[PDB]
């Protein structure tokens, strides 16, 4: 299956693949220090990851300064961002929205919704790009259990290019903006 059945706040189930094919992964978050905030990352990410970790962490910061202007959570507190396991080298950028989702789950205590799988390159205003290896991550997440699966709007052609038998049976979004992902991931807020 996978390493998480149930997600708390601050874990989100994001996809990856290589050669050797499609895998899920889970992107957690933490407090490091009781409540200027910084994020500390660890995971084995490659550079261009980790600029997406600092991405997400700029946009999820603008995107709680709307949404809840109240809630200065992201902008004062200390918080750790961990992609395990711990030894496996990654990197690219398609866990951009999976940072964002992670990052505003913790600072809501709200868990996202459950055998939801995302995958997306975010932009510093939120736009969410096209990513690679749609059929492999899409394969993953079935194999894990993900009814609910989110993906860029112009990885739409790369979802349909799979065969029937796949893609049936998954409840799929294909997104523009961050802000899709945000009413996906939590549909009462």
């Amino acid at each position: 299956e996978r390493m998480y059945d149930v997600t708390p706040p601050g874990v989100v189930m994001g996809l990856a693949w290589t050669a050797m094919g499609g895998s899920t992964l889970f992107v957690e978050t933490s407090l490091r220090r009781p409540q200027d905030g910084s994020l500390e990352v660890t995971g084995q990410l490659g550079e261009v990851m980790k600029e997406s970790a600092r991405i997400a962490y700029t946009f999820a910061r603008a995107f709680l300064m709307q949404h809840a202007p109240a809630n200065d959570y992201l902008v004062t507190s200390h918080i750790h961002l961990h992609v395990p396991e711990g030894a496996t080298p990654k990197d690219g950028p398609s866990a951009g929205c999976t940072i964002v989702t992670a990052l505003l789950s913790l600072a809501m205590g709200r868990p996202v919704r459950q055998n939801l799988a995302m995958t997306g390159e975010v932009s510093l205003t939120g736009k969410i790009l096209p990513v690679g290896g749609i059929k492999e991550k899409t394969i993953a997440a079935k194999r894990a259990g993900v009814t609910c699966i989110v993906l860029p709007a112009e990885n739409k052609k790369d979802f349909y290019d799979l065969a029937a038998f796949i893609t049936e049976g998954l409840e799929v979004h294909f997104v523009e903006h961050y802000r899709e992902i945000f009413d996906i991931a939590f549909p009462d807020e």
